[PDB]
Protein backbone atom coordinates (compact mmCIF):
# COMPACT_ATOMS: atom_id res chain seq x y z
CA UNK A 1 0.00 0.00 0.00
CA UNK A 2 1.49 3.54 -1.20
CA UNK A 3 -1.32 6.18 -2.06
CA UNK A 4 -0.14 9.09 -0.16
CA UNK A 5 2.60 11.63 -1.35
CA UNK A 6 3.92 14.76 -2.25
CA UNK A 7 5.16 13.94 -5.42
CA UNK A 8 5.65 16.25 -8.79
CA UNK A 9 2.69 17.25 -10.77
CA UNK A 10 3.66 16.41 -14.47
CA UNK A 11 5.90 14.03 -12.43
CA UNK A 12 4.41 10.77 -11.60
CA UNK A 13 7.59 8.59 -10.86
CA UNK A 14 9.69 11.47 -8.70
CA UNK A 15 9.09 12.73 -5.80
CA UNK A 16 9.81 16.07 -5.07
CA UNK A 17 12.85 17.98 -3.99
CA UNK A 18 12.36 21.21 -1.88
CA UNK A 19 10.37 24.28 -2.43
CA UNK A 20 11.19 27.15 -5.14
CA UNK A 21 11.13 30.35 -2.99
CA UNK A 22 11.41 32.53 -5.61
CA UNK A 23 8.15 31.10 -7.56
CA UNK A 24 6.15 30.15 -4.13
CA UNK A 25 5.82 26.62 -5.51
CA UNK A 26 7.23 23.11 -4.49
CA UNK A 27 9.45 21.17 -7.28
CA UNK A 28 11.18 18.41 -7.86
CA UNK A 29 14.56 17.73 -9.41
CA UNK A 30 13.68 16.98 -12.83
CA UNK A 31 12.44 20.22 -12.75
CA UNK A 32 15.53 21.93 -11.22
CA UNK A 33 17.19 19.50 -14.60
CA UNK A 34 14.88 19.38 -16.97
CA UNK A 35 12.87 22.98 -15.63
CA UNK A 36 14.54 26.11 -15.11
CA UNK A 37 14.58 25.75 -11.25
CA UNK A 38 18.32 25.15 -11.36
CA UNK A 39 19.28 28.75 -10.93
CA UNK A 40 16.18 29.01 -8.50
CA UNK A 41 16.04 29.62 -4.93
CA UNK A 42 15.39 26.98 -2.50
CA UNK A 43 15.33 25.83 1.12
CA UNK A 44 17.37 22.59 2.00
CA UNK A 45 16.98 20.81 5.50
CA UNK A 46 14.07 22.53 7.50
CA UNK A 47 14.65 24.87 9.57
ZN1 LIG B 1 8.63 17.96 -11.50
ZN1 LIG C 1 11.74 27.60 -9.25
Amino acid sequence: SHIRGLMCLEHEDEKVNMYCVTDDQLICALCKLVGRHRDHQVAALSE
